[PDB]
């Protein structure tokens, strides 16, 4: 089978407005996740093709990547910080639903996840 379309990141039917939270999620949380040496699987949709996974997008319904939630910060997508939480925390879930724990690409999310609660931990009081 094919891929399924990515989530969708512009509408331009949604209101925009630009938030502190906002802008440290995109200058702060997502630049520090992108470069760590573990990101590269999550840069992007997966694209089950290529991979060679017929049940991926049988397994994963709600699919996200840091790509989409950066195309999303950039496009003025969100209008809550918290929508952009909920993107993250649905890609750390999915890659914990498709895989098995202990799975290299599990503790690789692991990682990730930890740093970026550290880093919402430090998430601005909104202005
Ligand atoms: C976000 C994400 C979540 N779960 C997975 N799990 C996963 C994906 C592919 C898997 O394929 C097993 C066999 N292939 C692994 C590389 C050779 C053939 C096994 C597990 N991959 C993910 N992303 C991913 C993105 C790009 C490449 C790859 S990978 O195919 O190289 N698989 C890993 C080695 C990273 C597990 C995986």
């Amino acid at each position: 089978s094919m891929n399924p379309p990515p989530p969708e990141t512009s509408n331009p039917n949604k209101p925009k407005r630009q938030t502190n939270q906002l802008q440290y999620l995109l200058r702060v949380v997502l630049k520090t996740l992108w470069k760590h040496q573990f990101a590269w699987p999550f840069q992007q949709p997966v694209d089950a093709v290529k991979l060679n996974l017929p049940d991926y997008y049988k397994i994963i319904k709600t699919p996200m990547d840091m790509g989409t939630i950066k195309k999303r910060l950039e496009n003025n997508y969100y209008w809550n910080a918290q929508e952009c939480i909920q993107d993250f925390n649905t890609m750390f879930t999915n890659c914990y639903i498709y895989n098995k724990p202990g799975d290299d690409i599990v503790l690789m999310a692991e990682a990730l996840e930890k740093l970026f609660l550290q880093k919402i931990n430090e998430l601005p009081t909104e202005e």
